[PDB]
RNA sequence: GGAAAACUUGAGUGCAGAAGAGGAAAGUGGAAUUCCAUGUGUAGCGGUGAAAUGCGCAGAGAUAUGGAGGAACACCAGUGG
């Protein structure tokens, strides 16, 4: 089980959740990013993806996987403070992938915020 | 003004080629919001200028080889055509 996997996050503008999994997704543990008492304008922190990143990473305890190769699929304030700060656990982050959804003009997008 | 002609610039009928988002018809595939299901797990997830309604204990989202739908299809994109 150990030494391989994907630290599958999707770092949104609020509540960048972290789900560690394998290289074929099975989600050994995940972490809700509001687990540090972040409720309103608070999960958009560096620290929502610093310690709640390792509230499932340091508390993995199931595979003991060490090579993580974290993957991000969205923009957020805790994005650069997620891939750095999943390695706040010190879990040898190796291969970050910017495989984000880029639709070739996918649908009809919503309205401007006045 | 009418009567008898011509020339071709102006226009049309020729010939050699350039380009395309020009209108009506057939294909190839991507990515996304929504759903139902696996794995997964349990405290929050979403939304907030400020919090909350809500959606959460059914697993809500999550997460990938991979299951689908609606609809269009960034890149070539321009005082371009």
């Amino acid at each position: 089980n150990i030494e391989n996997g994907v630290a599958h996050i999707r770092s949104t503008f609020n509540n960048t959740i972290v789900t560690i999994t394998d290289e074929f997704g099975n989600a050994l543990s995940w972490s809700s990013a509001g687990a540090l008492g972040f409720k309103g304008s608070k999960k958009s922190t560096p620290f929502a993806a610093q310690m709640a990143s390792e509230t499932a990473s340091k508390s993995a305890m199931e595979h003991g996987l060490k090579t993580v190769e974290v993957t991000v699929k969205g923009p957020g304030p805790g994005r650069e403070s997620a891939i750095r700060a999943l390695q706040s656990a010190g879990l040898e982050v190796t291969a970050i992938r910017d495989v984000t959804p880029v639709p070739h003009n996918g649908c009809r997008p919503p309205k401007r915020r006045r």
